[PDB]
């Protein structure tokens, strides 16, 4: 397939998507020649974090001699660099055998057009699909995607306690923003629908997207600034905002209230301190915390050398250290990973990161669970049990729909009839750390989502800067 | 895929058509290996539309102006409306390509089967042309690098929609919408057009051809508990159909449907039996053409006769009920005797686009025929061999293609691959000597005119729940 990739040999094969770049080179293509294949571009340090964390739980359950004793899983993991084009390539390769009538499942990927892309093809092999970030309510559909899961919930969830938020502080005057996608739309269709439930108005709506152009860009801004609403909901990752953001900053368009939904409440391209004083003290949704000994550890070991088998190790050091491999000065290969501050290893709570890690051992434990069956007592016709020497993807689907298993965090992790897994949200405030000069998510509520209407939100009024400033 | 028509040629395009409206929903307990869902009910103008493909290629090959070293090939398949069985057939198209042969695809219908195909046809470059697919998503040239259309995407048609409401006055309205890639962007459309009119929205759901009883009953009730007389549907008829029967079923009366150009002529929900809920609803159509030749071309077809067309002996047997060596058939039976979409129809709308489809790859192909080195258009003035020519080539030329239809009109593609249409506006009658139902022509939209000069209609035509002259 690919050229950059992370592989390793194994019986069983895992798949595995992440957007290590944000994006691709925008050359947009005149075809007066052929199109040479597109180059990714701005290096996303948490979405190498991301796919460390896949290859954590794989070589953790490797060591288990517990989990899976006669078998070692391996994997190809590529880059989708945030684009479907990349996406189905990778796909295509993970599904090459089957195609021409070998991998097991697929942990990804992360924006849900994305994801969808991936789901339409995998769906047609039956090889089951979980993502770990993922979450239009387009894909709780099972007639359209048959082989998807998620270790993440859907966002008919956090759209309501958006509106749940409003209503709260008893706002009833918004604005709502979304980028143009299937993350975005589903989410901001939702919470119209909620808003007018709770009587709260809406005095604009606007889409946006990492490739609007200048106009486009001018004309939200201009909304913007033609109306009275302060509070600002907005429902988009981060690259798709970055490009509005960037201009509201520079008319420097000020105390207005962001409501962010997760995938830009986190997002180290918006949580810049000089945008601070148009974006300090958003409020936003996060996935619930979750917790990996020895995931820091692993971490802190990456190295151009020492990884054999992670081929995007190389690019992470040049980046990380702003230099080149045997003017751009060569590396040493003896620098030090705690020297240059990177999302890689400056955070403090782990959320997408658990959800890759809980993506991977629920395969791992639906393998688990074909290697124990008894015959009489399995899954297949008559009480007929697989055989784990020859496994086939459709075969893994099926433990993942039946799966049940106690998580590190001793939790239940099952999936429902959609293939969502059920979580609460975190509700973070952005404010600036004195001591550092840069943004710090200060925890401020939280939101439990299976809860009689009006014992849900819980949130300390005293913890939330307004502006983000002391 | 087993189920095809197909013939040999120097340049093969490729062709996608929804055959059957849809599949057996069977959901399966993945107990033992699953087998293949089963394409189920047989759509008759879907076959049509197919032959417009066949007839265009066949027509083109016999002209000796167009392509003349050349002839055109096809392998065609049947997406039964699904995105599983359009990337099945796609899989086949870009197989030659993947393994680093099709060089151009017309279709898909459904705008949601054809973003999942466009996708993939996308990283080979290959030009993927729709004759049905009008969703604004696809006018997205980052996402769908090589698709274009013969249809015009939907972004007037809503307008349209909150024109037609704005003129009467109508104040409070429902919207209903497919759950799909040409409901929701519509429907979507049509509400930001509603605000800027200051026209209130009472209720807005979404369905689906494989909706379940509870879904159903849901909307049915969110219709029945409103005070909304107006109602706006963005759908295909197969997705509509469901919902349709159970109002039906619940005798629910005197609704005013706005239908979007995908159901307002569609035999599923046109019928006499569902005349005292759907009847005069106003909806929207596209412009007719004319194809000489094709009729006649349509009365031909036969299960031994056509070799190449593998859909015929379904289409034989579910024309005439019967089986092929439950009665069985003598293969010498008529088609001009049994009623079918297939042959009984008008004006010729979508086929029309079909048909022009075909000729937009073939006038691109020939702009490669014809180049003159140092005029063209790829790296210094260059051209491009048609000996050996690259689905990229076609894209290009496809991006600045200009030519003139039999009709006697400029067909060209804008920035993002689409084609502006106006629109008839219709209403649907019952036939006094028939019992049918009838799409009368009570106005027309004219995209070029200006913002509020665009809509024309004439009260004195509309009859107001199929029979009334006598409006409020
Ligand atoms: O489904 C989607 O597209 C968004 C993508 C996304 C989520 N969380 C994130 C955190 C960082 C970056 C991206 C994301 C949740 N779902
Ligand atoms: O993009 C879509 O899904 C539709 C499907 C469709 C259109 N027109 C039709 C006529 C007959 C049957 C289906 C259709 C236009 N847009
Ligand atoms: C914003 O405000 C000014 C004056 O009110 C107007 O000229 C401008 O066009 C407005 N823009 C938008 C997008 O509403
Ligand atoms: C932005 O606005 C603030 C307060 O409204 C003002 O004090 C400051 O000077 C402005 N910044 C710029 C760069 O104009
Ligand atoms: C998962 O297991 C626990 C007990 O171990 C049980 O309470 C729970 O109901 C199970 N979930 C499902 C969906 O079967
Ligand atoms: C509609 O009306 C009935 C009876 O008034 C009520 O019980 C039901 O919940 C309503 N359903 C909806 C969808 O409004
Ligand atoms: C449905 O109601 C209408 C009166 O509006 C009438 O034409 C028809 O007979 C009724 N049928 C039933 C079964 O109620
Ligand atoms: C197509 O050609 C005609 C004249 O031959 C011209 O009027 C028109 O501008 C052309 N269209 C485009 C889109 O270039
Ligand atoms: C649209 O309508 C106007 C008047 O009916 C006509 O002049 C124009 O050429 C039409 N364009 C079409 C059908 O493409
Ligand atoms: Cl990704
Ligand atoms: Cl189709
Ligand atoms: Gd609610
Ligand atoms: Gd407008
Ligand atoms: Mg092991
Ligand atoms: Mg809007
Ligand atoms: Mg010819």
């Amino acid at each position: 397939g690919p050229d950059q990739r992370a592989q390793k040999k194994g019986d069983i094969i895992l798949g595995g998507l992440f957007p290590i770049h944000f994006g691709v080179a925008a050359k947009d293509q005149d075809l007066k020649s052929r199109p040479e294949s597109v180059e990714c571009i701005r290096y996303n340090f948490r979405g190498f974090r991301w796919l460390q964390a896949m290859i954590f739980a794989i070589e953790e359950i490797n060591s288990s001699p517990a989990l899976l004793p006669n078998l070692t899983l391996g994997y190809r993991i590529f880059d989708t660099c945030n684009t479907v084009s990349k996406a189905l390539e990778a796909t295509l390769s993970f599904v090459a055998q089957n195609k021409i009538d070998s991998t097991i499942a697929v942990v990804g990927a992360t924006g849900s057009g994305v994801s969808t892309a991936v789901a339409n093809l995998l769906g047609l092999f039956y090889i089951p699909q979980v993502s770990y970030a993922s979450s239009s309510r387009l894909l709780s559909n099972k007639n359209q995607f048959k082989s998807f899961l998620r270790t993440i919930p859907n966002d008919e969830h956090q759209a309501t306690a958006m509106a749940d938020i409003i209503e709260y502080f008893r706002w009833n005057w918004v604005g709502t923003i979304a980028a143009d996608d299937d993350y975005g739309r589903p989410g901001i269709e939702k919470f119209r629908e909620e808003a007018e439930e709770r009587d709260i108005c809406i005095d604009f709506s606007e889409l946006i997207s990492q490739y609007s152009d200048e106009e486009e860009i001018q004309h939200v801004v201009e909304v913007i600034q033609n109306s009275t609403a302060k509070v600002i909901v907005v429902f988009s990752s981060g690259p798709d905002l970055e490009p509005l953001i960037k201009e509201i900053v520079r008319r420097n368009i000020t105390g207005k209230i962001w409501l962010a939904s997760e995938a830009w409440a986190s997002s180290s391209l918006i949580a810049m301190p000089q945008y601070f004083h148009v974006v300090g003290g958003t409020i936003g949704f996060a996935l619930k915390a979750g917790q990996i000994p020895g995931f820091r550890e692993f971490l802190k070991k990456v190295h151009p050398r020492k990884s054999v088998h992670n081929g995007f190790a190389k690019e992470f050091w040049e980046e990380t250290f702003n230099c080149h491999l045997q003017f751009r000065p060569l590396c040493t290969g003896d620098e030090n990973i705690s020297s240059v501050e990177t999302p890689y290893i400056d955070y403090t709570h782990l959320r997408i990161s658990y959800n890759v890690y809980l993506a991977v051992y629920s395969i791992a434990h639906a393998l688990q669970d074909i290697y124990t069956c008894l015959p009489g007592r399995g899954l297949f016709t008559n009480g007929s049990c697989a055989d784990i020497k020859k496994v086939e993807a459709w075969q893994v689907l099926k433990h993942l729909r039946h799966l049940n298993f106690t998580n590190n965090m001793g939790e239940q992790v099952t999936f429902d009839e959609c293939g969502d897994l059920v979580g609460n949200y975190s509700i973070i405030n952005w404010h600036l750390s004195p001591e550092d000069g840069s943004i710090v998510f200060k925890e401020v509520g939280y939101y439990n989502v299976y809860a009689k209407k009006g014992e849900r939100l819980f949130i300390n009024e005293e913890k939330i800067l307004w502006s983000g400033f002391s």
